[PDB]
C-alpha cells in the first residue's frame, strides 16, 4: 500500500511550488487519474479471480488490458509534469 | 470502418439508457453534470479553465459508468456474498469517490479563483 | 501484448498517437498542450477499461445474460463520454488557438 505515499508526495511538491491554480489542478489531476485506473484495475482482476484461478486465455487478456491501461495513465502523469515543470522553470 | 462505430454508438446509448432507467441516483448525478457543463460553458473564464470545469464532472460520469460495468459483472456471477466480489465492487466504489472530490475540489478551486 | 496486434486497438491507437504527435507540435501554452494530450489518452485509457470487462464477460460463458449485455453497454457509454470529451477538449482549446 506504499502507493498512497506516490500520492501524497505529489500533493506535498505540488503545493510547496509556486504555481498558478490551473498548473496545480493539472499536476494533482494527473496523479489521482493514475489512482483511478489503478483501482479500477485491481477491481477487474479481482473479478478475474473471482471466477476462478486457472489460467485461461481471457482472463489473461482481461489482466493484460487493465495493466496497459494502468501503463497509459502512468505515461500521461509523467507527461504532464514534464510538460508543466519545464513551463514553470522555463 | 463505419460499421464499427455504428453498432458502438447503439450499445452505449442502451447504456446511458439503462442506468438512466434503473436508478434514480444515476438520474440525479446526470442532472447535476449537465447543470455543471451548461455553467462551465457561459461562465467568463479562459478556455483551459472552462475545460478542467467540464473534464473534471466528464470523468465522474466515465468512472461511473466504468464502476457499474464492474458491477454488472459481479451481479452476473452471482448475487451470493463473496469476498472478491465484495471487494471488486469496494475498490470500484472507492475510484468513482475519488473523481468526485476531485472534481468538487476542482470546481471549488476554479471558482474561487475567478471569483475575488 | 497479443491485443496490440488486432485491427480494432490499432486504428484506435494510431488515432490517439497521431492526436498525441499533433498536439507535441503545435504551437499552444503549456497548459493547453498537456489538456490536448491527456484527453486523447484518456479515450485510450477507457477504452481499454472497457475491453478487460468485455473480456471478463466473455470469460463467464458464451450464454446470454442481461448483465453480460449491460456491463459491455455500460462500458461503451463510458468510451462514448470519454470522446466527447475529447473532441469538447480540442473544440475549446483550437478555436482560439485561430
Ligand atoms: C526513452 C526515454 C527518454 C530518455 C531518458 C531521459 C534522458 C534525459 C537526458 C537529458 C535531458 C535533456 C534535456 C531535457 C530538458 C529539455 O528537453 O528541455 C527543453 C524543454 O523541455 C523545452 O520546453
Ligand atoms: C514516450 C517517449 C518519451 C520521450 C522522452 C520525452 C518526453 C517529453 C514529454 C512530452 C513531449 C511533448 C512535447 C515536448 C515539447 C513541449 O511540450 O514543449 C512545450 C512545453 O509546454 C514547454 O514549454
Amino acid at each position: 500500500r506504499q502507493e498512497g505515499v506516490a500520492v501524497l508526495l505529489c500533493v506535498v511538491i505540488a503545493a510547496w511550488l509556486d504555481v498558478d491554480a490551473v498548473t496545480r489542478v493539472l499536476l494533482i489531476s494527473s496523479v489521482m487519474l493514475v489512482m483511478i485506473v489503478e483501482l479500477l484495475n485491481s477491481a477487474i482482476e479481482a473479478v478475474v479471480d473471482r471466477i476462478g484461478s486457472e489460467y485461461h486465455e481471457l482472463s489473461g487478456r482481461a489482466k493484460d488490458l487493465g495493466s496497459a491501461a494502468v501503463l497509459i495513465a502512468i505515461i500521461d502523469a509523467v507527461i504532464t509534469w514534464a510538460i508543466l515543470l519545464w513551463s514553470h522553470f522555463g
